Formats: C-alpha cells, structure tokens, sequence
C-alpha cells in the first residue's frame, strides 16, 4: 500500500487525517499525524506475538515477540512511530490510532499461505494476564466484540483504538532539557508524571532465616511480585535486621524482568553489610530506574538476598529477623490508555522466514518545543456544536451498530466504504 | 485607574467582577476578587524585567528583577496579592486575571520621556528561554497576536489571561497547620501536590576522577540541569562510588540557583564521608526542600564534590569511579497555570525619576479554613447554558475577533468601550 | 520545450540548460545499470547523490543481523568521466530500482522498501531505519511509504539551482614522479567548506602512569565528505611535569563506523615544563584515498612518560582551535541533497536491479578537444519562464521527486 | 509605533523591497529552491555617553542574524565600543541557509531625559561601498566626504525627524550561505563547540613582512619588544592565518617568541595568539616558524578592523654589549571565510550623531526578511516549498534601479521624504 475533517471521521477512519477532541480542555496546540512501517521477522516455530498500545500518550505503539522451540519467548523489537516525538515536542495528547497486520507474501518458491490470527483486547495491563496461549487469548474478556477468532493471515486484522476517557490531560514525554556535565554519557530529562501508579510490597513481617555457613553464602529469594512498566520508576522504603550471630555480613540485588523471563535491570543495593548484634541496623532502598535504560516492558520484580559469614567455621548456624515495607512507583503509569487498554495479537503457524508487516497512523495534539514554537503557530481548535453527544451516542448504542475493535480487514473495508 | 457577571464579561474585561467557570465541577466555594498596586524602584541604569505567572492558582502575580550595569540582574522583590489567600482560605482556582504596566508621571510639555516595552508569552517555563534581552523576547513565540513590542512608556500594556484547561479541581493553598514543637521557627503546611512535575537526571555513568592532593581538597562540579520551581521540591535517589585507594574521604553540596545567577539554598548532603576501597560506598540523596526557605523562582541546579585525603601530606594522587541518577521531584508543577504560561512585560531605559506602576484584579474561587468556614456561607454555582459552548466558539473565532494576550493600553481600552 | 522534456522524462537524451552562463560545451548522456544480490537478512540501504555534477551515483549498504550496517560498493555510472574530460555539471538523470525475479503463482514475494529524499547531507539525519525515513522530510510530494519491490520506485532529479558555473572533476594531470603509486590530480574546489572546531578550553588531564600509556579520545564530530579535504589548526600544550612524550592520531569514520583512514601527528613528541609548546595539524586527503563516504572524525591522544614506574601522575592540559576544509564540498549537488532508498527483508535469492541515465554538459580533455567540436547553447526564449511556472507549481502539478514505478509510467504517458 | 511580526502573507517582490516593512517575498532570479520566508525584527535603546556624540555602523546586505554595532566617541576623540546590533532571533539555532532580501533602519531620538526640556540634536549619514577599515576618517565631518553620490548622503537631519537606512541590492542570483550552526559532537570538554560557518567567496589578504630584514640591538634586561608590521583587515566572523617567517643569525644563545593582535575599530585588543614562545634558535641554520592560527567566530566580539604582528628577542646569558642581531624573511596569508560574498562586509551605511543630550535614547528599530533553509529537526516539522511566479518582476526592478538619481531613490532618507515616497507610492 502506498502511504505518503470532522472528530468522528478521523476516529473511526484516522487514515484521512488528524483532528481534535470537542472536549472541554482548550489549550493551544497544533496538529500532526504520522505512520509507521515494519516488515517483522519470523522464527522457526512461525509464531509469535504482537502485543499493542492503543491509547499510548506518546511514540510506543508496542513491542513483537516470537515464540521459541522450547515454549519460551524472545524479545525481537520494541516497535514505535516514525517521528522521535521527544525531540522536537514537549506536551502531547492521542486522538485517534489504526494499525493493521497481514502477510499476503510468499517467501522464495513456495506455494501456500499458512497462517492464522487471534486477536483480544481487553482492560488490563500485560503483567496482569492469566496466560498467553494461542487457544487461551480469546478466553479473556467477555465482551461480544472485543476478540476475534482466527481470521486468514492473508486477510489478517485492523487494530482499532477506541477512546477510554475524554477529558485528559497533557502529558509530557521523555524530553532533552539543557544540561551541562563531565561525562559524554549523561542523560537529562523530564519525564511524565501526571497520575502515578504506587505498589506497596511488604515483604517480611517478622521472617526468621537459618542456614548453615558455605563457602561462599547461601542465596535466597525473598519476593517475586508483578508489576508493570514501560517507562521510569523510582523504588523506595527500608528493611530493617535484627540478631544474635556475631559476625555475619549480608548483600541484595534487586531486578526487574521482562515478558520472556530475562532480568532487564540490576542493582546492586547492599554490598558487604556487617551486621551487629544488639541493636536494628537498616538498609534503605533508595534507587531511580531512568527512561532510557528500561529496553523492553517490565513484567515482574525480585529481590535476593545473599547470607555471608566472615571467618566461617562451618557446622554452625545463620539467623537473621527481618522486617520492612517497599514502593515501586510508576511514574505517570495509572494516566488511561498509558498502561491499561492493551491488545495482543496472535499468530501461528505462518511460513518460516517469511515477515508479517504492520502499518499504522497515529492522530495527536501537540504542543511545540521552545525552538518550535519559535519557529511554528499554536492555535486554538476548531469548534462544533454537538459532536461530543454524536460521539456518546455512537459508543453507548455500540454493538446496535457494530463499532469493534478487532475485525477482519475486510469487513472494516466493507463498513469504512459504507459509511464514507 | 479607578479600581474597585456572566463567565465572558469576567473572562475579557476580569476588572468587572468574578464570576463561577461553567464548567462540571460542582463544589460548594465562594467568589472572591482581590487587587494588587506596586510603584516599582527603576535602578540606576533604568532597564528592567517583570515575569507575570498568569494562570498560577493563587496569591503570586509575579518578579520583578532590576539589570545591573554589568550586565547581570538583580532581585528586587516578588509580586503578590493584597489579602494573602493561604493565611484565610483553604482551596483555590483561577477565573481570570488582568495587569496593566504603564508609567504615572505624564508630563506637561509636549515630548514624552523616554522608556520603552516590549512584551511576550509563550508556551514554556521561565528556565526554557534561549535569552532574555530586550530583543530576543519577540523572538520567543511564533504568533502574532500573541507579542507585541517598542510600546513607549506612558501608554502601557495589559497583559491578559486567556485559558489552558477548564474541567481542573481545586489547588491546596499552603495554609498553616496546627502544630506544637520547641523550636520557634518551625511551621508545617499542606503544599499542593496536584500533578506533580519530575526531572530524572543520571549525573553519573562510570565517571572517572584523577587528580593529585593538595590542601583542602580538589572541589569540582558534576552537572548543571536547568530545572523550575516556585514551591517545595524534593530530591531523591543515590550515587555509589568505587576506588582502589583507601585512605579518601569526600564531601558533597547541592545548589539551587535562581534567575539572576546566586544560589538560594545550599544543603550539604555528605560531609566526612569516608569511603572503603575494594567495595561499593552509597552516598544516598534524602533532601526535601520547604517552599519558606524559597524566597525567589529556581531555575537550575547544581552538584559538587570535595575531594580529600586523611593523612596524605606528601604529593601523591587520589581517584574514584561514581554512577547514579537523580530524581528531583517538585509539587504541583505541571499542574496548568503552576508554571507553564509566563509572561515577560520588559522595559528598556526609564528616565530617572519616572516611575513604573502596576495594577490589576484577580478573580477566584475559594474554600475558607475552618475558622473562616464557621462564618461565610458556601454555596454551588449558578448555572448558565451555553456560556461554556459560546467560550468554546469565541476561542475558536479567536484570531480573526483579534482577542490578544497582550496589549497596548489604548487597544484594550478601545476594545472594551467596543464589546459592551 | 527541449530542456523540460529531458528534465523531466530524462531517458530521452541531452538538452542544454537556459541559464546565462554561456560556454562552448558538448552535450553527452551515460547510464548505470547494477544487478544487486542481497544479504540473510534481505535488507539494506542505498544512498543516491542526485545532483551529483558526474562520474558518481551513490552507494550501497547491507544490513546485518544486528544494527551494523556494512559497505558493499559505491555505485557509479558506465564510463569514467575524468578520464576524458576536465569541467563538468549536471543537467538531469532518473534511476530506477526493483526486483528483477518474478513470482510464478499469485502471491508476490517478501520484500517491501520505502523512499525519501532529504534536503541536507547524510551525515546529519537524525535516525537511519526504516521506520525512520519517512518522518525525515514534512513535504508530502518528496517520501512514499511501502511500495512493492517488484514495482519499486523512481528517483527523479528536481534542481536545486541553475546559474552556476562548471565545475573541475578528478581529472589526471602529467607527473613524472618515482612511486608507481603516486597520482597528482586537479580537485574540484569551488564553493568549499570549513567546519571549525574548538577541540578543548584549557581541559586539564591527570591519570597514574600504566604501561603503553594512557589513550583518551578528545572529540568526535560529524564532517560528511566524498572527495578530497584537508585538516588544519593547532593545539598547545602546557605542563609541569618532566618527560611525558604525546602521541595522536586522527580517525576518519564511514558510515559504518569502521576506520576508512588513519593519519599520524605526533610520535616522541616530548613535553616541557614551564613552557607553551605545541603540535600542528597538516593533513590532506587525497581523493584516491577515500573509499566511501565518510560521516565522523576523532581524535585520540596516548601519554606515556619516558623512565616508567608505579604512579608519577601524568598530567597536561590544552586549548586550541581546528579547521576541517572539504575541497568543493558546499556547491549544489555535490553533498546538499540525498534521496535514501531502504528496502527491508525481501526473499533470498532475488537480485534487485538498479538502471538509470544522466545527462551532461562538459568541456572535453586536451586530447579529446583535438578530436571533438565544442559550441554554444542552443537559444530557444521562453523556456525559462515555462521551466519556473513549471517548478513553482509542484504540488498542484503532482511533480514527485521519489515516484512509484506505474504512477511515473501514467505521468508520462499523460504528460506525453 | 507598535512594531508586529508578519510572515502571515506574501507580497510582490518591488513591494517588499523599497517597503520592507509591509512583508516578505521572494527573489525571482535562476536560484530556484526549496525556502521559507521569515520576517525579523530588531529594537534597541542606544544610549548617548559623555560628550553627547557617537557612531552607529549598519550593514545593509549582511546575510544573517548581524545588522551593526554602536560606538561612543569619548573626551579624547576614541571611540569606546558598546554592544552589537542583532536580528531578535538567533538563526543559526534553527536554519542552516539564508539570503537577505531586504531591510530597512530607522534612528531617532524624539524624547528627552528628566529634568531639562529642550531637544537639541542633529544627524549625518552617508552609505560607503569599501569596508569599516578603508574608511578615511569617521569624524562627523569627515563623514560626508566618504562618496561622490548626492542619493548616498544627508546632512544635518534633526533627532526629532531621524533617519532611514534602505537597503538597495549589491548583486543578483546571489546564491546560498551558510550559517555558523552547530554540529552535533561528542567530546570530554564541556566548553566544546563545533560549528559549519559560511565559505563560498573568501577573502585573501597576503603579507611580505620581511625580506632580509636585519635586527640590532644591545641586550637589554628582560627582552627586546619591536612590532615587524600592521596592517587593516576587517573582519568580522571566524578566519584563519597562514603561512611561514624565517630566522637566522651568527650570534650563539638567541631566544625569541612571538604573538599576534588582532585590533578592533576602537584601538582595542581583541585576540592574542602567542605563536611562538621560548623559541631557542641556532647559529648558521634556517630556523622556522610557522603560523597555524585558526580563529572561530565565538571568539570575535567587535570587529575586527586591524593585525599585528609583535616579536621580542632575549638571549640566554647576559651583559651590557652582547650585540643581539637577527635577521627575518618569509610571508604570511589571511584567510577569511565568506569575505568577498556581496553584502557579508562591502556595503556599510554610517549614522553619526551630535549634541543630543546627554543619558537619553537613541532609538534603532527595523525589519528584515530572509529565505531560509530549515534545521534537520525543523524541516521535518515545517514545510518548504518554490517561489512564487512573477514574470517581468526583475525587469522592472531593473529599469527602476537604472532611473534611480532620476526618480530620486536613496539610500539614507531623512524620514519625512521617506514617509511621503512611501505615500506617492502606495
């Protein structure tokens, strides 16, 4: 396909073009539609998964994994829009977002298409799933027209992004503001913080350890929790210890892991710790987690625990009482549509070697950079009386008219020539 | 001049009255409109610059900063209210709010005296200018009805606020709390802490640092961020530190420098921190800053490190390897109206003996504390359709009606005589 | 019209250009044709330098299985121009690429490839991939997205300007010299190019005595250069320690990031304390020299000190300025546009063919003047105005600088 | 008068041109290329010194971001430089190519400080086809006598009525320039830039500072200072020198060293690049010393208007007669990038000013419109298109421009004749 209005026209077919939300927020902002392109890979199963973003704020449209030999998965690409929204904007808002996917392609001197596509979405977030199995996707939601059940690769879907919320706010993106450092190697922004997402993890009430002394320490994993993240977080409280032993030392690293298991992040929170006997001696956990170095999402976190005993002597026992509470915080994470509204499209048995190409456009209200705005006009939207009640009418009589999210292409081609 | 209702009347001309914003958000508030009159000190070299905070929710209206003759500027005082609304009121949000800047000395031959204003608004904070001469502000945006500039001096400007969003709760003052201590100088407030703004920083990506020993120690800077504040912040996050040498001891400071170029608040962070070669040493990041410690706006930040030795008299070196992020949260900052509109009403060359005034009325909508709540009714707003949706028509209508930001005084004038 | 024809169907041949420069020229038209095999990954990137003034196309990169791409040859017309003529400048040229293996059944072939062209050089493009290049360019008529490798796209040559003067290809001039490999050529340099670079500001370096010595990289900037350039400018140097020697080296970087050309500046030489002592910079590259384009320079400094033990705390500190001069580098043409074509994963096995033609106006050499008639244009009024009213309504017209294959095929049928 | 940005509509090119103010258009001459257009201003209170006299330098076809600077004349007959005059935006941040279209000046002074009540002041003008260095004299009264035309001066204008500075062409087709943009570069030094600034018609000044030049003098304590030349060369962005002296002697233990000025307008020093320092030289031996001098444009402050070059000689050892005696040979060269561009230093306009009272405004205030080519990030958010289509608009700019001393056009209006063209014209 060779890629190169009213709010209800650009949100059932943002394909035409960008427009703005009839709300109540009036700022002044400009508007900016762009694609994005991708020609995915496929392993040796031909599997794999697709798992979107609809109401992302800003510029991650979501990530491709392929499913293993051994029924783990891989992390192939984090897939995003064309333009590097941060660099050149500071505010943003979504309006509309369509993406398709299909393989209609053969590879080198074949003879048959092989494929088929499962598609759902549904109100949580990806950490939050029960499984993830190709017969196992449409089981989670109950809605009639939320999942759809294979349809033909050489067809495939349309991934529609319907509206949660109207009135919203701006958000800011991930954005490089001017700084002066020692280091060729150093990062300065302002993230997104507007309505953050708190996960209060206490993980000893009075848990008492014993293990005799090796070598070397004796390791633990003390919690396994999920959570969920795409971009920065920060990670706060405090542990406290408590025991008779004299001179035991103790370490902690904490991680955090992606979808197909591997630990993203380490640190390296506790390092050679002497412990005393007598009185609580604590260790904090005072870390920040950046944007730039989370490289696919976050799945679940993790905290280990080593147990070493300077001049050992072994045949003789460790003991150490814990106690203390955490707090992951998602910085921007509980805003509707940055980590809520998320699809997963399934394919198998596709040809190996072969690709399965998305092509998407993305509607947004920006607001321009401080040199942009220099070089650029801001303006107030345009105005209609009565498109915000058209809209509430559409979606409340929803499956009276038949408006989805998940289709066969063919079917939103034969709605989209009907209505337009 | 002479100073002493539906949402447009209050919106254009806000020296009316106030007026409750048609919006849906029913609380239970009273009205309030309150002014504010300066006659300004114009310094030795007659050039100045006075920052307005249009939007802000409550009782700041602005700076004023004299330029020396140096080049440099000067503090001079922060603009406020009459009443201060947080010793008396609890909640608060902004209606509407008007500021004239013009000369009172109209002299009675026939030239004028000289002195001349440029304005400007524009999208971004105070931190975000590329400069801030009397020429490089119509530089700053990008809209024509949006600056205006070589206004004389007897004629004035009105710097009026137009809107950023509509459906917005309330702000929390930073009202008193009762509280019982021992020292005399201790306060506890409630700031507000709406939607809150952060800025993630890694000041450090294994930096390495050599250098010899000499007495007191090597003092360098890590980074410099620009960053925005009027209210209370808060710091957090770590920085380890790894060496091969043991006998080094270090110190560290932050800064938070203002617009004129000196440091506001200095807090020592680590002092006679000894460090263990072989291992990791924390250095962790727990300051929280009060919004009375604040005299004047923050626009960047600063970090610096002191490094010494214990007992290290002959000539010989000392190094260390560092890595860590920062977090600098401030409250309440991207709430709209916080920090993000500002206006720069500039004057270039006053004669000497001329004055520059500034009035203004700003319109409110309160909710008292409980001892002025035993005393003043409190009701919902009287409702009017359409006043919401005929906002939403003139905004649009916007450029073509020319409803400006900024004016010169005999425009705006005409313009009010014009629209009733 | 004679000149719009050739400007804007290209295949058909020669035409003079109505500017006002008037010299006696000839006119000549060449092609390029390249059958291309493609990688595992089916996937790479091809450069074209449009208005290019001769004798050089583009080139063609190979995308690996990680982010790296890798060089494979830099793509040229028929014949070598400098080897018989002296002046030169472009007048039009189109090229065409695609997929040349043909599906048997109904379904086509992997393979999908967008295009763009961009108004500057290609070392400052903010991201190369394939999702990328189409947010490099806000015009509509000048990017496409997904086209077919089987029907691929066509890269037609809009000008930047007209009114210029000839330019002076790489043409050999005589030398009896005592290397065999030793060539003495006439560059082109009009219009040059300087970028100037403050390499440090009183940088103050300290580091412990290691053997071999202690290696820090200064700078690294962007320089963008296909033909020959030079580097100049000074750093000094100011210590207070006895007998550290400095040696530096300067790294010329492709596109790929490996090393095209390496230069020395500096081996024993000693530092001296309480003095000011320096070092020069006097470089230039030939145009034989480089082998494809270049994108970075660096810098990288070793101090050792001479009687090595545990310790002693080398140490020094310099300033200085720097001037990097692209010989002829900042005429029209010759680097200010790119057309980027990048084709993501098609079949293995296919081969993607690349044609094309571009016409000419060049002064012969002195031995082909003795067997060749030189004249003026050819005057036909009116063609200026109509090439102006032409071009000054592109979007309106549909005039698109990356076309897909029918589209063009359709425009000049009509346009016919 | 309330100065408001344009750019929101387009005129026919004359319109633009002897009415600057009125918006900007294109130019319609063979240079045809992708560009916006984008309108500047320029607003400055220049304030009078001491004695109540000064000099404001403009340059009507500088191509971008500059339009002057400004000069107070002192008790002692110097000048004492004060500030440059700009463009409100900086260009450079966001655009890469430029070409100057057109541009027009006002300079009055019609208000009076605080305190006295009489206006009293008085303007000259002139235009001047050299440079600021080939100017004779820049006294209030030498001024007038810089140029033979009567449409390139006035004299004697009142500060209440002021003047008008227009900006009539140097040349046409006129190409692009380049701007001093910054590269994107990674380097461990936080005062590290790395500019692209402009080349295409520069400006070569060579020098034969000696040729078999002795030296002789008795040793005196600490070093003998002597200047081989100085010479004019106005600059004003980045430039670089080359070349190579030569040295040799027959007396044992010489030492020299060597350092370069490069003087502003107003006697001042600006740059010094000490080439040579400690420079011991032998006895019956060529002995070198080059010049590799690279200088930016960040380091220029006020132009440049002079050089010099200034060598002391010491020798090791000492008493009251050792006969210290060189002799010097070898050229230099200048390098001046962008230099014989039309427009980038020839054109300069000079406005003096007499006995306006003492602490009181000089207004400046202007326009200028450009064709730009945007940064890689601001031409993915805006768009660029061709010129608009005018035939026989060069032509009549042509004929017009022929019958100028006729129809009477000048290059410095004194406002009221400015004002009423711009009436019989409209």
């Amino acid at each position: 396909t060779n890629l190169q209005v009213p709010f209800i026209r650009s949100l059932l077919m943002p394909t035409t073009g960008p427009a703005s939300i009839p709300d109540d927020t009036l700022e002044k902002h400009t508007l900016r539609s762009e694609t994005s392109t991708y020609n995915l890979t496929v392993g040796d199963t031909g599997s794999g998964l697709i798992v979107f973003f609809p109401g992302f704020p800003g510029s991650i449209v979501g990530a491709h994994y392929t499913l293993q030999s051994n029924g783990n998965y891989k992390f192939d690409q984090m897939l995003l829009t064309a333009q590097n929204l941060p660099a050149s904007y500071n505010y943003c808002r979504l309006v509309s977002r369509s993406l398709t996917v299909r393989s209609s392609t053969l590879p080198g001197g074949v003879y048959a298409l092989n494929g088929t596509i499962n598609a759902v979405t549904f109100q949580g977030s990806l950490s939050e799933l029960t499984d993830v199995s190709y017969n196992g996707l449409m089981s989670a939601t109950a809605n009639i027209n939320d999942k759809i059940g294979n349809v033909l690769v050489g067809e495939g879907v349309t991934v529609l992004s319907l509206p949660t919320s109207y009135d919203l706010g701006y958000v800011r993106l991930g954005d490089p503001i001017p700084a002066i450092g020692l280091d060729p190697k150093m990062v300065a922004t302002c993230d997104s913080s507007d309505r953050p997402r708190v996960y209060t993890i206490t993980a000893a009430d009075d848990y008492q350890f014993s293990s005799q002394y090796q070598a070397g320490g004796v390791t633990i994993t003390l919690f396994s929790a999920n959570i969920d993240a795409i971009t920065s977080l920060s990670i706060g409280g405090e542990l406290v210890f408590q025991t008779s032993v004299q001179g035991l030392i103790l370490g902690a690293t904490i991680y955090l892991i992606g979808f197909d298991g591997t630990a993203v992040i380490t640190r390296a929170v506790a390092a050679d710790n002497g412990l005393t006997a007598g009185t609580d001696n604590l260790m904090p956990f005072n870390i920040v987690i950046p944007t730039s170095e989370i490289t696919q999402p976050i799945t679940s976190i993790k905290l280990e625990i080593v147990t070493s005993k300077s001049g050992g002597q072994a045949g003789d026992q460790m003991s150490w009482s814990a106690s203390g509470s955490l707090a992951v915080t998602i910085h921007g994470g509980n805003y509707p549509g940055a980590l809520r509204p998320v699809t997963l499209v399934a394919y198998e048995r596709v040809a190996t070697g072969s690709v399965v190409t998305v092509a998407g456009v993305s509607n947004f209200e920006l607001i321009p950079n401080p040199e942009l705005a220099k070089n650029l006009v801001t303006e107030y939207g345009r105005f209609d009386p009565g498109a915000m009640n058209y809209t509430k009418l559409i979606l409340s009589e929803r499956d009276r008219l038949g408006i989805k999210t998940v289709w066969p292409t063919r079917e939103y081609t034969d709605f989209r020539e009907y209505f337009m």
